[PDB]
């Protein structure tokens, strides 16, 4: 060979209460199992950890494993969770057809993510997927990317009904993202704790709810009919909203917890002002280039992005196109 290489290859439920260690150039790779609980530190040096219902080693065209179509992973009084490499979490039991009874409930006291943390979840055409999934770290740094992804049991993304509740943050909880977070397919982003740093999100084709009262130094981009609602108060910061338009991708959205009143676009300044019945008045930086007599609002009752609260929505409609800002 040349290089150090080290596999680990481990099938079966586990409870972890040693340290998990994973070097540069080796793969941990935890599968099989129904139940997964760890209770002690992770160092993830340059290599991966794994753990999913199917083996890492598995492959599209591998027979059917006969294990349960159930997967429950959860890390609890875990001091510190260290990233450096690559940690995939995945629930999905290749060519099945339903459901996994599934639970992702991640609570370590520190996570700090330098690499790729990346949550795979299965999706099922005519069913209704609708797993347990919370990632709420005491303290959750992220310098790198943190994916979240819905996709069919043969590894295309889901994009059906049944968006995955995806708990992030607590009230209590601190998260700093610096670089990037990225939701793909069928997901409902529940943002439930602090967030702030200075990053990207992308929703391809997700929801992504604030609930929080800080959310800051993120720019949101809405890919393929992704959405941003807002369930708090107004905040202080004028949150940039890239992509809002429509086309055959999709129709993008901006919605705000209420009833519409009115809206105002200043189409020199790129700012969106949405205000609700109540009186709260909503800022947004979505760019210029957008025609103000385009902007279509509606009230929705929540269920068109499978929430209960009633939303004012703000679209457009024609294709996002930006322009720099000119006062003229
Ligand atoms: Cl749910
Ligand atoms: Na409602």
């Amino acid at each position: 060979r040349g290089s150090d290489q080290t596999v680990r290859s481990v099938a079966g439920d586990q409870r972890v209460t040693d340290p998990v260690i994973v070097g540069d150039n080796s793969i941990l790779d935890y599968y099989g199992g129904s139940n997964y609980d760890f209770s002690n530190n992770f160092e993830i040096g340059r290599g991966t950890l794994y753990i999913g219902k199917e083996s890492y080693f598995s492959s599209f065209q591998s027979a059917p494993t006969d294990v349960p179509n159930s997967f429950h992973l959860l890390i609890k009084n875990t001091n510190n969770l260290q990233n450096n490499g690559q940690f995939i979490i995945e629930n999905i039991k290749r060519h099945a057809n339903q459901c996994s009874n599934s639970s992702i409930q991640v609570f370590p006291i520190n996570f700090q993510n330098d690499g790729e943390f990346e949550i795979i979840s299965g999706g099922v055409e005519g069913r209704c997927c609708l797993p347990t999934s919370v990632i709420a770290p005491q303290n959750f740094l992220n310098n790198g990317k943190f994916y979240y992804k819905v996709l069919t049991d043969t590894g295309s993304i889901y994009s059906g009904s049944c968006m995955q509740n995806v708990d992030i943050g607590a009230s209590t909880t601190t998260t700093v993202n610096n670089n990037l977070w990225e939701f793909t397919g069928s997901i409902n982003a529940q943002i439930n704790g602090a967030v702030s740093g200075a990053a990207q999100i992308n929703l391809d084709g997700s929801n992504m709810f604030v609930n929080a009262n800080t959310f800051s130094g993120q720019v949101v981009n809405l890919i393929n009919g992704g959405s941003f609602l807002q369930t708090s108060d107004p905040l202080s910061n004028i949150v940039v909203i890239n992509g809002l338009g429509t086309s055959d991708t999709g129709v993008t959205s901006i919605a705000v917890k209420g009833k519409g009143k009115s809206f105002t676009y200043n189409p020199s300044s790129g700012i969106v002002k949405l205000t609700t019945v109540e009186g709260k008045t909503y800022a947004y930086q979505i760019g210029c280039g957008y025609n103000t007599k385009k902007f279509i609002t509606n009230n929705d009752s929540g269920a068109s992005y499978e929430s209960a609260d009633n939303f004012f929505v703000l679209t457009y409609s024609e294709p996002y196109s930006p322009q720099t800002c000119q006062l003229e």
